[PDB]
């Protein structure tokens, strides 16, 4: 509901699964409802965006089933040419990556379709898709160069080889979507091998691939796909049971990026308490997650993990607050605006809950302390609803985050999660 009630937690346990992240849940379920049988895909994530998608492709014929409290989708296949025109203008809501997918996927369809969305989302650039998929043939119209887009169906669409100037992994992802319509091969070529989820994708559903290239004419073949989880949903249940005394759980199947620090090794170094094991890379590298209640020490983040601290782990500061001694980010430079209004919110939280936090022009400086129970504002902003959720379960009373209506939207399965493994939040009526 419009706010989250918490009540400090006995201790965590059990074992739970937590949604894969927006992108590869949109290919995910982009790639079965063209292929031939039946796919199962576990993982998926529920928020509105991921289910606009799933609107989208169900306007165009495709066979899914929403199993939503479960993170799961059951996609009875149409075939590469089982799309049918939508009766009415595709509503991609806030998603980007929503209407860049489709817009691949359907140019070469032998049909006319209408993307739009919200009017943020009617603000998004797309002249770097356009651009490239008109040189297969594309017919697409659009003001401006954002949305909405009218994409005027070319079945003859013709591959393309495309030597970038720069990495872009979202360009890539939809000239590889157009290029299975496409005639002849379609290649992509960058300076550096950016990010490749779709590629993986392509191959667990028995597309031939072969810089990289793709060709029309093939078939996508049902193929059961378990999301990795999303460390970022992951970091919230773990330092949960990192900062609750008598605290036990493991994580199933975490999607792990092996060439960054990370949030588990940040957490590590302020001394917590946890195993990554069963480590396979079949799926994204994945990763069962075993977390124990652990004493902290406050640690000093090096610069080039502030950023990503604040905008992707910033239930981490809650960890902070409960450690022994100072933790300190310092960025290189005065942070950005979007940066600086999260530190700004996290800070305030903190202070309502008791604990001494600083904002600094390049950064936060948090004294380690006492979570009291009380009252903080979310900014309707999920990832600050979600750490002073998980703050909530140490705070010596109940807290109050007000202004929650983003986490239902972007990971609604949350509170169920938690509730499920021991940490007390509810939804109530807010203001
Ligand atoms: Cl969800």
């Amino acid at each position: 509901a419009m706010d989250y009630q918490t009540i400090p937690s006995q201790g965590l346990s059990g074992e739970i699964c937590v949604p894969g992240d927006k992108s590869i849940s949109h290919r995910a379920v982009l790639l079965a409802a063209i292929a031939e049988g039946q796919t199962q895909v576990d993982g998926f994530l529920m928020g509105a965006d991921n289910l606009a998608m799933v609107s989208a492709l169900q306007q165009m014929g495709a066979s899914i089933q929403v199993i939503e409290d479960e993170n799961i989708l059951v996609v009875e296949g149409v075939g590469m040419t089982g799309l049918q025109a939508p009766p009415e203008a595709l509503d991609c809501g806030n998603s980007g990556t929503a209407i860049r997918l489709l817009s691949g996927l359907l140019a070469g369809q032998p049909f006319n379709t209408v993307l739009t969305g919200d009017s943020s989302l009617q603000r998004r650039p797309m002249k770097r898709i356009i651009d490239p998929l008109t040189l297969m043939g594309a017919k697409i119209d659009s003001t401006g160069n954002v949305p909405p887009l009218k994409i005027y169906g070319n079945p003859r669409l013709t591959g393309i080889h495309y030597q970038l100037p720069m990495a872009s992994a979202q360009v890539k992802s939809c000239l590889l979507l157009a290029g299975l319509y496409a005639r002849g091969k379609t290649c992509i070529t960058e300076p550096a091998p950016s990010r490749d989820h779709t590629e993986r994708l392509l191959k667990h559903f028995h597309y031939t691939l072969q810089s990289i290239c793709v060709s029309g004419g093939g078939k996508l073949k049902a193929n059961d796909i378990s999301i990795p989880g999303d460390i970022s949903s992951a970091a919230f249940f773990i330092v949960a049971a990192t900062i609750t005394p008598g605290s036990a759980i493991r994580l199933c199947r975490v999607g792990v990026n092996p060439t960054r620090l990370g949030v588990i090794n940040l957490l590590k170094m302020m001394g917590a308490d946890i195993e990554v094991t069963h480590y396979t890379e079949k799926n994204e590298p994945t990763a069962d997650i075993t977390v124990r209640h652990a004493r902290l020490k406050g640690i000093d983040i090096p610069p080039d993990q502030v950023p990503l601290t604040i905008d992707e782990f910033p239930v981490l500061l809650i960890a902070a607050a409960v450690a022994q001694g100072k933790t300190v980010l310092r960025d290189a430079a005065e942070l950005r605006v979007k940066e600086t209004d999260r530190i700004a919110a996290m800070v305030d939280g903190l202070q309502k809950l008791g604990i001494a936090a600083e904002s600094l022009p390049d950064g936060v400086i948090i004294q380690g302390g006492t979570l009291e129970g009380g009252e903080v504002n979310s900014y309707d902003d999920h990832r600050i609803a979600m750490a002073f959720a998980v703050a909530g379960t140490l705070a010596k009373g109940p807290v109050r985050i007000r202004n929650c209506d983003n986490v239902k939207t972007s990971f609604p399965n949350f509170v169920e999660l938690a509730n499920e493994v021991g940490m007390n939040v509810k939804g109530v009526r807010g203001r």
